[PDB]
């Protein structure tokens, strides 16, 4: 046949290229020569396809892949049809289960580097060279959600790291806020149902707006410290790469000596905090619901590789009861001022996968997969972890052998008398199949516990008490972490939280449950509580007004660490700016704007109200990215109006409209000559405002106010005018 | 720990070694230089053990296999044992749903050549080249019995066979009798219910002695043909290597110039055609119910490997109508004495699989499964297979992939379009996941049909008739191929016929049940029915006496290939020989006897009435194989007793009975001078008799008197002596 | 066409018969009042037959049932034969994966009455008073073997107890011989694939007597007392009926005020304990693979209720 | 049967006829209904043949196909006519 067009335009440049000049792919076509061992490892299941003929799974060549075989070419089906039996019966079996939770998420390949040995700490291999570099495979996700749901709502979000080291496989599932809702496993099917779609009707869909959850958590006040990090703008990332990313339970590390050391994992990102606004994240479901998982994939694919520093907060076992909470009680944190985070080695994230369903969906990760060197605490909600990660597994990837599917194998060695099982990939040709045996020597054998390549042996903690079921009086505390969190917000974060639990509370039907849940907020702080209040159009009552403030966390009083924004560390490699085309554009402006933006890494995408292109004042032929609604303000972080002819969009509503809505949601704005002539849309006062950049032209000083203020992320300063705009 | 004997007696040696001589072990440490192009490429899953650390499956090192983690050395198992949970997690979900039919099997590895091209009459590339070896795979099974029945019951028995060819998998899944019991598919879940265990109590296993079979039988007049040939010594077979092999339907071959001709298939045993006698195979499934599994793992390992030739019965489309019967209906055969077979290859099975779960288990199979060069036919019975085989596969094997299970997966290419579903394996690449796309430039691409790697294209078979639920009249003729069948076996197969029928309908407990079945046997012939009548205590009817015999076959009145025995065709290489121990047999008579059994290729088992050795007269020590409790006569195709100290076994009552028990299944038996004393044992008179073979010392005309009678395979003038003999 | 003959003697009497007298049936057309609240709440599901029409599990009826649907009458099957395909697609999964351990079973009803109140040192309430019944489901089987294998081998028999209780389900599963193997849970797999067929060839079938059983024994000498029980006549009963049956191991029992007591289960069978010999046992697994299963259903249609204290 | 787990998803409460369904099918993963007959087979003698075929009619009677003509070969053929 031939049916690609002569010119070769169908297929993407091997090379690094930027979000939307060339059609994304799979990874090892896109880029062949990032490799990694198990990147490398996974060529004997790899397949390609060009030059090879069209067959059925028994190889057996089609002639015919259009029609039925029938009884006259007006006639009935044949059941003879053999291929067209196996191309549907194949078909009608492709879906498996999506995961219980987590269900929604995106994953790419990459390595992990320590920055130095680890070996005066930790026994685990992995940790103990800085040129040792262990492969690695990353998902994240939301929570709530199926497959199918959106990506930018308002959840908490998932960061699995699966490493690959040559003492067998370590997983890290942890979260992007550095607790959870609940504190013993038990409760955990009662609080995933609360937050999860209503059982009668099923809705609403990746949304905790709704009477179960909030019956749940004005019932359950463990809860409110999690729920005070969702109801925050840490709910609506801009990205998987601007999110911390945290395990939060305290594991043991063992060294060789046998000395155990309590730590809590922590993963900090190189390109810094942000996140989104309210309205932008919920609009952004809309228009664009594969957002995180489309900017992920073309990050990657422009080289803009996620980078994430593994850090340790690390406590000595004598200092077990130094504070004045449980290091047990994962709804409690370790503020980094009582104990500063150590970096330790670093993650990039530099390959895309082949096949999404393969890869990404048969992935299966489980907390309860640690190495020697590590070892696990009796925090009641990791201990009941360890019992559901495999025992969902034999139901959603269909029985014990997943650790055959190629993303899960360990690229070490696995040896062991276990055999059969659904789907059976290993050919054993041990003549026994038990131990102790004589008839193979008794191979393959125990190795005991050491320094390094031995058996895994628990660490002996003492355990003293009575077979109970009950909650330990420690864990009694549920207001002092949500009040110190509060108080390390900036006021900006505090309102954004305000409106974050109005917005919620509003979409009760039950008044009862949003007035319990607001006597809840009065025992962390009065203020927070007043003003959720006086949106639901609630009063608070004499008793509420007296109740006294929980007390401060070991005599701290606040934490800068829990701020997104407190203290600056936005980058802006890898932003994307929207530069608004007219028919006829003052070259001179845009080369004075691609070039700036090119030296600090900024992308750019060229929109007009059609496709095709237009030309400029010189004759310089611009290509059109998207148009004006096809490519929304939503979707980029800054935007950029050049002269030219501006009359040709000066009375266009989208063009209007993208000002306003990027104006809304506190982004940058930059418009030179008679581009300056849209400031009556915005209605912008004369002398000028922070946040807005003019000039009259597309000069140096004029992009170094641009990047200047995209690298503070977001104009804060303009949250008061925003009231009185109607978009 | 370091347990095997010093001295390395824990391993067989890897070279031919003879039954029972060392212990048995996986192929590819029995015999690893035995390859083929199957064998190698299933080298990427196969996993050693020697040498190797004891992990989990994720390749933790395990330092303690003994015990469970608890707190405390007498107190409770925890939760966090991830070790303990992962082993008896594989461990709880080991098992698979077993066949719905011929659940009970045995395989092996081969491979097959052609003795010519076939270029005339089919384009199949397998069968194009006497130097093309195609590799085989192999399955045996009976029908009616759960995987853990026994082997010799009274049962068609299946013959599988996988070609994996260079165009593709071909399938030929056949059995042993060239007929099947019903015409049409829509029966066979009703035939199968009737003949498998009773629905209220589930008994009984592998048998068809029960009522339910019979009422089905006596009610559709179309299973009387393969009625005949399961009641008949050709339903308990005395090894796979020697029965007959059949593909039952028409099918088509299609050559390069697009001419159809008719084939049926048959496969001959090299080793000839041997059966036991009823009441030592239903004794055999007590005493060994893995007799038939056994006796083939065991002849790969001593080198006897299965042979068997291909051959086709051609018949030309204009002679579609000349018969009698019809074409393609299965429950009639294709006389020999009107369409010869053409001998057209070979199959040899040469290794043993490594692991049965693996390999066999998992091993799927499929008569829609043929190759550009072949096609189908209208056979009502094959139209409604067509359906069946892949749609039970999905939940046997567990989903659509079952073709990337190690044993399945072609050797030659594959590739589709399509996609996912449970187990995954192979990562695709392609862009595209359907045609026709320009994306990938339409690749994979269909393949027109040609002379040589083109694409499948069908027959074009005229259709013409209206859409109609109903049996082809030509198809209502059910007596005529049992009566040619009947009088073609020698009288003493006739006679184990009756036998067969008495002894299953003795087994019905509605005796109106039995009388209708004695009808229709008068249907087929009158001397047949009388006889079975006067075991079941049963009167003809006057009426039933003068029923009218069905026609002639195109006017044969027998054809001798139907009887098993008619034209003999043994080959004793390979049989085996029990020779009786006393504790000082004569070592002169041992090695005459030895070694003519050894140049005939026949093996010895030595027995005895203790483990251990023996110490022969001239002080030669003999190593005993197992006692005569242990290996009893129904095991051995003959009997030798030499001199010795005969006082020693001559009141032994197992040695006696030994004697009595093969006298019965009519072996033969060979005294060497004192052994002599036996014959009183066996009512023998002093003149002798043919079938015992006697002598002073064990020399000369002895072994070759020995082995003309084993070549003979039973001694049937006996018959009249056996029914005195209590044994 | 195809009819049961004109005496009615295709069916059996619902009456307590002896052995082979009769055709065995379902039970509760060989003996319809006989009652307990288990067997009555299974009404719901239990489905009849007689004075119906053959339909397909969408209910609509079949016209024809001995064919296929074809293009003329020596012609290829149709693909739209929904009736046909529904048929063997049925078929098709009849399946269901063995029971890993104990897969060869026999099963019948009954109930369970306590002879005096046990309220001193037990709150169970099954075991509170002597006038209060529990329905049970009783299942014997053999251990090694399939679901298809013989059952006079020689081997463990396990008893397992189902009791429908006013509080819940209690299961009572043990075996009959006082002790196991094996000491540690850890150790089952290793010891369950010793036993068991070996792994290159699936050889032998409800048999202990191989290498890997005993190379396995021969190393843990804790599993010495429970192979002394099953190579004694224990290992092969005459019958479940005579047969004792125990749960092994140490539970606990507590009453109303707190107090606990260690306690072991037995069952002793009122038909007494008898064996077969070995010889018979063997021979028997070739003359009726079902003899176990045979036996019990048997004595039941004649009235030799199964009892044990 | 992979979506629902077995041949049996019509004993699921929703997809449940509301009239009679009697057939010689049985076993399959979850089966619900225990079956009484002595006969799981036809054409049987213990069981009289019940459950059994009802012929053509009027009003509750068996499926039968319309007799369409079918005549043409064996072709994978789209019909000029879809073009
Ligand atoms: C500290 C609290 C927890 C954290 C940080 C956490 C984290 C995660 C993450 C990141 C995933 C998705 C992994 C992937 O992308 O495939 C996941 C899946 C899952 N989690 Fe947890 N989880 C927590 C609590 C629990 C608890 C208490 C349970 C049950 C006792 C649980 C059961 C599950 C299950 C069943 C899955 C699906 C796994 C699969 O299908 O592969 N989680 N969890
Ligand atoms: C000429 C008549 C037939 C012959 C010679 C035959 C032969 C065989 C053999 C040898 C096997 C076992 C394959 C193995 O070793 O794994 C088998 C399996 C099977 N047969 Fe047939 N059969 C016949 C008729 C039918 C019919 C009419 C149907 C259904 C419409 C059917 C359905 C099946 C099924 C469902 C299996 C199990 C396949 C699997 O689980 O992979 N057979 N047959
Ligand atoms: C005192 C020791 C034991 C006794 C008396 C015992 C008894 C039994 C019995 C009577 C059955 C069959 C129940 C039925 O009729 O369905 C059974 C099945 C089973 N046993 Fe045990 N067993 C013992 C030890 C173990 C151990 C240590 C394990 C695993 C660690 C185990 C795992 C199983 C499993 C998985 C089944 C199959 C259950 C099913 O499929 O429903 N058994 N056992």
């Amino acid at each position: 046949d031939s049916l690609a067009p002569e010119d070769g335009s169908h297929r993407p440049a091997a090379e690094p290229t930027p979000p939307g000049a060339q059609p994304t792919a799979p990874g090892s076509l896109k880029a062949p020569d990032t490799r990694n061992e198990k990147l490398n490892s996974l060529e004997d299941v790899r397949k390609g396809s060009e030059n090879y003929a069209l067959t059925t799974n028994q190889g057996v060549r089609i002639a015919d892949d259009q029609n039925s075989l029938r009884a006259g070419s007006r006639g009935p089906t044949l059941l003879e049809d053999f291929i067209l039996r196996e191309k549907i019966t194949h078909f009608d079996h492709e879906r498996i289960p999506e995961r219980i939770v987590h269900a929604r998420g995106s994953a790419a390949h990459g390595y992990f580097q320590p920055y130095k040995s680890l070996s005066d700490i930790t026994k685990a291999d992995f940790l103990s060279d800085p040129n040792k570099i262990t492969p690695v495979f990353v998902r994240f996700s939301t929570v709530q959600g199926g497959a199918g749901s959106a990506d930018t709502v308002r959840d908490i979000r998932g960061f699995a790291t699966k490493f690959y080291t040559e003492e067998g496989i370590f997983d890290l599932v942890g979260h992007n806020t550095p607790i959870f809702f609940i504190q013993d496993a038990h409760k955990f099917p009662d609080f995933v149902h609360a937050v999860k779609p209503e059982p009668h009707w099923a809705i609403p869909q990746g949304q905790s707006a709704h009477d179960t959850f909030w019956d749940y958590v004005s019932l359950q006040p463990e809860t409110l410290h999690n729920v005070m990090w969702a109801m925050s703008d840490r709910g609506i990332p801009r990205s998987y790469r601007t999110m911390e990313g945290f395990g939060i339970h305290t594991f043991r590390l063992i060294n060789a000596e046998g000395k155990a050391t309590f730590v809590r994992f922590h993963w900090k990102p190189l390109a810094g905090k942000a996140s989104l606004v309210w309205d932008e994240a919920q609009k952004l479901t809309g228009r664009d619901p594969d957002f995180h998982r489309r900017e992920l994939w073309e990050a990657i694919e422009a080289g803009d590789f996620p980078e994430y520093e593994l850090g340790f907060q690390l406590i000595p076992e004598e200092d077990e009861f130094k504070f004045d909470f449980d290091l047990l009680d994962p709804t409690k944190l370790i503020p980094e001022e009582l104990v500063p985070v150590q970096r330790v080695g670093k993650m990039v994230l530099n390959r895309n996968p082949d096949n999404f369903f393969a890869e990404n969906e048969q992935a299966a990760f489980h907390p309860g997969h640690i190495v020697p060197g590590l070892d696990f605490t009796n925090d009641p909600l990791l201990q009941g972890r360890l019992f559901s990660y495999t025992d969902t597994q034999i139901s959603r990837l269909g029985g014990p052998n997943f650790h055959e599917i190629p993303i899960n194998r360990p690229t070490c060695p696995y040896h062991n008398f276990q055999r059969d099982g659904m789907h059976r990939m290993g050919i054993d040709t041990n003549p026994a199949n038990y131990e102790p045996n004589s008839i193979n020597d008794n191979w393959p054998r125990e190795t005991p516990p050491g320094p390094k390549r031995g058996g895994f042996e628990s660490y002996q903690e003492r355990v003293e008490g009575n077979k109970v079921r009950e909650r330990s009086p420690s864990f009694g505390e549920y207001y002092s972490h949500p009040r110190l969190f509060w108080l390390s917000q900036t006021p900006f974060e505090q309102r954004h939280i305000v409106d974050g639990f109005s917005f919620e509370l509003s979409k009760v039907v039950r008044p009862y449950i949003r007035e319990r849940v607001v006597d809840q907020l009065a025992h962390i702080d009065l203020t927070l509580a007043q003003a959720v209040a006086k949106n639901l159009g609630i009063e608070l009552t004499d008793d509420q007004l007296n109740i006294t403030p929980p007390p401060d966390v070991n005599g701290l009083k606040k934490d800068p660490s829990l701020s997104l924004y407190a203290i600056p560390d936005g980058d802006v490699k890898g932003r994307v700016v929207a530069i608004l085309l007219n028919d006829e554009v003052r070259s001179a402006d845009l080369l004075a704007i691609l070039k700036a933006l090119k030296a600090k890494g900024v992308h750019a995408k060229l929109l007009y109200s059609r496709m095709g292109e237009v030309t400029a004042d010189d004759g310089t032929v611009l290509p059109i990215a998207a148009t004006f609604a096809g490519a929304p303000s939503l979707t980029v972080d800054a935007v950029i109006v050049p002269c030219g002819n501006i009359a040709d969009i000066a009375d266009n509503g989208d063009a209007n409209y993208y000002l306003m809505e990027a104006y809304k949601h506190l982004k940058p704005i930059a418009l030179a000559g008679d581009a300056r002539k849209f400031k009556a849309t915005i209605k912008i006062a004369d002398q000028g405002e922070e946040g807005i950049v003019e000039a009259d032209s597309a000069d140096g000083s004029f992009m170094d106010e641009l990047l200047t203020l995209m690298a503070a992320h977001r104009v804060w300063s303009r949250i008061p005018k925003i009231d009185k705009i109607p978009a």
